[PDB]
């Protein structure tokens, strides 16, 4: 179901070894739904490389368009299991300290606080 259970650690840790050579200037980020969720969809994909300069901020943006929320919706991402204590940092900064083991960084959404 969830993408670690998809892909061997193995096979996790080779994905991103060749976004670092094909890609090198963008974090590997995996973004799944909360498996409670009700009222947001799901993405049309699961892996996407992100721009290294981007803050947190500018991300709930991209992804709030790329599920095509309306105005009122409620969103709440998860990075690395737990809440951001700032969206104003660059995901490079992010990256480096909330990356997984396997080198991707972890993201679930929700409309609700509590997840
Ligand atoms: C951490 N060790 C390695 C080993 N091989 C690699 C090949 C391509 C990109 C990164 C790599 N990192
Ligand atoms: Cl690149």
């Amino acid at each position: 179901k969830t993408f670690k259970q998809r892909r061997t650690f193995e096979q996790r840790v080779e994905d991103v070894r060749l976004i670092r050579e094909q890609h090198p200037t963008k974090i590997p980020v995996i973004i799944e739904r909360y498996k409670g969720e009700k009222q947001l969809p799901v993405l049309d994909k699961t892996k996407f490389l992100v721009p290294d300069h981007v803050n947190m901020s500018e991300l709930i943006k991209i992804i709030r368009r790329r599920l095509q929320l309306n105005a009122n919706q409620a969103f709440f991402l998860l990075v690395n299991g737990h809440s951001m204590v700032s969206v104003s940092t660059p995901i490079s900064e992010v990256y480096e300290s909330e990356k997984d083991e396997d080198g991707f960084l972890y993201m679930v959404y929700a409309s609700q606080e509590t997840f």
